[PDB]
């Protein structure tokens, strides 16, 4: 009981133009004023935000639709059903302009027909960096949901990704789709378990589904200084939820992102969100880096939902 229409969006790409794939979903028998736009992270695609194994439990999109909200999960360019351009043409700032265009199109009704009054941007990992830049540059979103991306980080976590990297032309899952140039990457088979999820308890079906729905990415975007720039996040003048897993191998550690308690995390990040009228923080126990895909994810889902209800509402 949820209406879902897949569509493509004409999006800026140097000269112009390229195709961004996205799915718009509305709760059955309902027409909400609020849409939540969901930008996935690196090496993932839209499936992260609409996960297809036990969706009742792990699909964040679905949870949102059940809460009354409209949702727009996208395939970032380079991934899934979207255009896969030359890696040189793509970077975070370019990608944020693309997201601005998706927002723009959801507000006016170009995307979806009805046209939404409130737009929420939701971000996972480097999608949160895309989200932040969009929010900072254009100021055309009513609230921002930041996940799996902190201002401090762990070099060794990042290095493990580099030590488990390979080219998507050598990867059995991604071989057949495209001929990717030398600036696209993905992760090795069997590596995600450790490099993202930290070896924490997971459903075996979740790990298998993750490796079967994984994607490529443009790996220069990870080294971008904009990912951790304080100037970007400090400029955000709307309500922000900041979500992080307490065993995230890319952030957490002594002398890095303080994942010892929620209050400590809150303390350490607050100097980076000073224009936000409200700054809320959830810290997900025994969780790695993919928050939607952990066994106690529902704690994270309920909090996110309750926040939305509090800072935007789903309209009428
Ligand atoms: C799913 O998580 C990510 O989007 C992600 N991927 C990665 C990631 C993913 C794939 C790759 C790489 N990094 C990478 O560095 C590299 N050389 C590759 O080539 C093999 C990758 O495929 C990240 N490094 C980072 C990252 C983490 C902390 C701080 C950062 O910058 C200040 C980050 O960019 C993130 C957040």
């Amino acid at each position: 009981s949820a209406i879902c229409r897949a569509t493509t969006v004409e999006v800026t790409l140097g000269k112009g133009t390229g195709k961004m794939w996205g799915e718009l979903c509305r709760p059955a028998g309902s027409s909400p004023d609020t849409v939540v736009t969901m930008v996935h992270g690196a090496t993932y695609n839209h499936n992260y935000w609409d996960f297809p194994y036990q969706p009742d439990k792990y699909s964040f999109r679905k949870m949102l639709n059940g809460a009354g909200y409209a949702t727009f999960v996208v395939d970032r360019l380079g991934t899934g059903n979207s255009t896969v351009p030359p890696s040189s043409e793509l970077n975070l700032t370019v990608e944020a302009r693309q997201m601005h265009e998706v927002v723009q199109g959801l507000r006016t009704g170009r995307i979806g027909g009805t046209g939404f009054g409130k737009v929420v941007l939701a971000g996972y990992a480097l999608g949160s960096a895309v989200t932040s830049i969009e929010a900072s540059t254009f100021h055309d979103v009513d609230a921002v949901l930041i996940t799996a991306l902190g201002h401090y980080n762990n070099p060794a976590g990042t290095q493990a990704i580099i030590d488990n990297g390979l080219s998507p032309n050598d990867d059995p899952v991604l071989k057949d789709r495209h001929h990717y140039d030398d600036g696209y990457a993905t992760t090795k088979p069997g590596s995600r378990k450790h490099v993202f999820y930290a070896d924490r308890p997971m459903d075996p079906g979740v790990l298998a589904t993750d490796e079967l729905t994984k994607d490529a990415n443009v790996f220069t975007e990870a080294a971008d200084p904009l990912v951790i720039d304080p100037a970007v996040s400090r400029a955000i003048d709307v309500p922000v939820m900041f979500a992080l897993g307490d065993r995230d191998p890319l952030m957490c550690g002594d002398g890095y992102e303080d994942c010892s308690s929620q209050a400590a995390l809150r303390a350490q990040e607050a100097p980076f969100w000073t224009s936000a009228p409200s700054f809320d923080v959830i810290l997900v126990e025994d969780a790695g880096h993919g928050l939607n895909l952990v066994p106690n994810t529902r704690v994270y889902q309920d909090a996110s939902r309750d926040w939305l209800d509090r800072v935007v509402g789903h309209g009428l």
